[PDB]
């Protein structure tokens, strides 16, 4: 991202896990995090992890 740390506890350091989008703010928080950062309404979603090719 456009914040290039070397690296946080996140998944910036080569992870294929997204961070997750509050469903009421757009708010995205950390993987860590446990709820919204912004409601705190636990009401969050993690972006598509997608699919290589195939399933698996
Ligand atoms: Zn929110």
């Amino acid at each position: 991202m456009p914040l290039t740390d070397p690296a946080k506890l996140q998944i910036v350091q080569q992870r294929v896990f997204l961070k997750k989008v509050c469903r009421k703010c757009g708010a995205l928080n950390p993987i860590r995090a446990t709820k919204c950062r912004r409601c705190h309404s636990t009401n969050l979603r993690l972006k598509k992890k997608e699919l290589p090719t195939k399933k698996g």
